[PDB]
Order: structure tokens, then C-alpha cells, then sequence
């Protein structure tokens, strides 16, 4: 079989979010897609978080097939954490279910995680990230046979650029579950094979990147030659390591790293009226970037300086990844996350 998830574009191109329906009778959540964690969660009811005040909760005491659990659930996200416990009932998306999926029943969160109309997310990597433990939804779902295709197609909706959009626009892409979908990208999928150590992340090589036209150093401590790249449907920018953003940022006249003054540290800004030639070269082929993506407007009062997609955001050296690829580039592509043969593939847009 295959099944559709229609995604929600929130905050500008911020957040990518897909209807989840929980217990029984189903209560219905929007939570992020998330191709760089393996763990569902949700808000729960008890949750007496403010944010938690003004989106819908999972109340756990009105789903009949809830088994509670005593355990800790607790994930940590480049932009905060979220905490409460383990759950497990019966999950739905896509016209597929999970019978007892195992999942987060959430009642703390870092500050401004998540609001309004998003309740949770969903993570769409592999089982060996999952805080909880538990198979992740698609995953179960690929390894039973149930797909036409094992393999996932995403196309993720741009609003950055369009000054008339909303906080909140419905019609905000697509999750095909069991194979892609044809109407939406044209010619053949490049495929990037994915070897059985890194079936964690949804991760791969960086052969190189061009900005205006300069191969720039890749290269990194932590990461070698070449960084392995999560391919993030649940980040809004493209993180970096420092070095490399600063060598990114030293190709483009007029760049300069914001202060942490500014409330800006890692993020860097250049002339407004630069447009920016930027690609990434995955598996032989260069992806170029748009300048509707790359550039995020003015941060500070100098209306003559705009904010780049690349940030510095230096990682673990326990991480296996260097750079987090999040939606800035994704919405230039369309995405194939195989799981057999494990593979990341990128097709022009139809
Ligand atoms: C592939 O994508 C196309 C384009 O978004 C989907 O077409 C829509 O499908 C619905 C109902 O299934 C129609 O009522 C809409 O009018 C279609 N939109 C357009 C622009 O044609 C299509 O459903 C997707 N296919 C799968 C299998 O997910
Ligand atoms: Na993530
Ligand atoms: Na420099």
C-alpha cells in the first residue's frame, strides 16, 4: 500500500507538520515530520506548560487502549528538550496504523519549542536514535512489507519570499509513505546509497559546496574531509561547523558574523541586495539553493544587511553527523528516504 501525508508549513518555512491520531477513540494531533530524530511525542493533557494551555493535549485517561508506563522520556533537539514519559497505544497516519506504538507523553518542554498548531512530533529516522527505545512508526511499517515501495517521498511547500504568506498555510507540501510520487518531480532520482553503520540519522556525504561560484573547504575537525550531512525535514536552516561557516561567509563581499550582542551568535548577515550562488554536491550532482531560501531579511536595524541559511553550530564530537541540512535546502529538492537498499535520493522538482 502507500498513504499521503498532507504537511502544514508553520512559521515561514519553520516547521513541516502532518496529522497523527492517537488512542481510541482517535484524538487527532499536527506534529513536525522529523527526518533527524526516531521518537514520536506528544503533549499530554496534565501538561501544565502555557504553551500546552493553548494547543491540544493527549488526555491519556480518555483512550481506552493506553498503557501507561512509569519510565522517563526525555529528547534532547539542537533547539531544546522535551520531557514526561513513555506511552503506548495504538497510532494512525498516512490510512496506516501502529497497534502499540510506544511513544512520549510530553508535560515539560525548553521555552518556545512548540506552539500552537503543533502538538508533538514525529520522527521519521532509524530505531538506533530513538530516545525511547521503541521502533519508530514508519519503520515498522517499511519492515513489515506493507509498503508498495520501501521508501518515503517528501516535497516540502516554500512560503520564504512570499510577502503576502501566512503563519500557517494548510497547503504546505506532502509525505508520500510507500513510494514518491511522480507529479512532483521530473526526470530520475539520484540516489546516495547509505552503508549499514550509518542507518541512524538519515545522513550522507558532502562532496563539496560552491558560493558564489568558490569551491569552499569543507573539511572540519570533527569531521574530516568530508562531513556526513542529516538530511532534517524537522530544522529550518543549514548548521555548520564555525570554521566552516566562517569560510562560507568569507566568499560573499561584505558578510560579517553577527555579535552575540545582537542575540545572534553563529548566524551571519551580508549586503541585502547580493544575491547568493550557493549549491551542495550530493552523489555527483550539484543542488543549488535559492535565494528565497538563503536569505532569511534583515535581523538587526541595518535594513542594508540580511541574515544567511548557513549558521555555525558546533556539535558533539559524540555526534556522527557535521552538518544539520534542514529545510532551507530540502524545499529545492524532492526527497526519497529508501529504507531497502538504505539510500537518500534527490530528484529536480516537477
Ligand atoms: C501526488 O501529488 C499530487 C499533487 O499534489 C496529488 O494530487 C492531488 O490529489 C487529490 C486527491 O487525491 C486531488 O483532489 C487534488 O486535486 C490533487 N491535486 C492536484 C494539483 O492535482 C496526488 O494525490 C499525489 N498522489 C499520491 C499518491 O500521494
Ligand atoms: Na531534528
Ligand atoms: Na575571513
Amino acid at each position: 500500500a502507500t498513504g499521503t501525508v498532507s504537511l502544514t508549513d508553520v512559521g515561514l518555512d519553520a516547521s513541516y507538520a502532518g496529522q497523527v491520531s492517537i488512542g481510541t477513540p482517535a484524538q487527532d494531533f499536527l506534529v513536525i515530520m522529523d527526518s533527524g530524530s526516531s521518537d514520536l511525542w506528544v503533549a499530554g493533557s496534565t501538561c501544565t506548560e502555557n504553551f500546552c494551555k493553548q494547543t491540544y493535549t493527549f488526555d491519556t485517561s480518555t483512550s481506552s487502549s493506553f498503557i501507561t508506563s512509569s519510565e522517563a522520556f526525555n529528547i534532547t533537539y539542537g533547539s531544546g528538550d522535551a520531557d514526561g514519559t513513555l506511552g503506548t497505544d495504538t497510532v494512525s497516519m498516512a490510512g496506516f496504523t501502529v497497534s502499540d506504538q510506544t511513544f512520549g507523553v510530553v508535560t515539560s518542554t525548553s521555552a518556545n519549542l512548540i506552539s500552537y498548531p503543533l502538538s508533538g512530533l514525529m520522527g521519521l529516522a532509524w530505531k538506533s536514535i530513538a530516545s525511547s527505545g521503541a521502533t519508530p512508526f514508519w519503520q515498522t511499517l517499511a519492515a513489515s512489507g506493507d509498503w508498495d515501495s520501501p521508501e518515503m517521498g517528501v516535497y516540502l511547500k516554500r512560503y520564504r519570499g512570499d510577502n503576502t504568506a501566512s503563519q500557517i498555510e494548510t497547503d504546505g507540501g506532502q509525505i508520500l509513505f510507500g513510494g514518491l510520487n511522480t507529479s512532483l518531480y521530473n526526470g530520475s532520482v539520484n540516489y546516495i546509497s547509505i552503508d549499514e553503520s550509518e542507518k541512524d540519522y538519515w545522513r550522507i556525504p558532502l562532496e563539496a559546496m560552491v558560493i558564489q561560484g568558490n569551491s569552499v573547504s569543507i573539511a572540519s575537525s570533527s569531521g574530516g574531509s568530508n562531513p556526513s550531512c542529516a538530511i532534517d525535514t524537522g530544522t529550518t536552516l543549514i548548521g555548520v561547523p564555525s570554521q566552516t561557516a566562517n569560510r562560507i561567509y568569507s566568499q560573499i563581499a561584505g558578510a560579517e558574523a553577527l555579535s552575540a550582542s545582537s542575540g545572534y551568535e553563529g548566524y551571519y548577515q551580508y549586503p541585502c541586495d547580493t544575491e547568493v550562488t550557493v549549491s551542495l554536491q550530493f552523489g555527483g550532482m550539484s543542488y543549488s539553493i535559492s535565494n528565497a531560501d538563503m536569505n532569511l531579511g534583515s535581523f538587526t536595524r541595518d535594513t542594508s544587511m540580511c541574515t544567511g541559511a548557513f549558521f555555525a553550530m558546533d556539535m558533539s564530537s559524540r555526534s556522527p553527523v557535521q552538518w544539520i541540512v534542514g529545510a532551507s535546502f530540502i524545499k529545492n529538492v524532492y526527497t526519497a528516504f529508501r529504507y531497502n537498499p538504505a539510500a537518500i535520493g534527490f530528484a529536480e522538482l516537477v
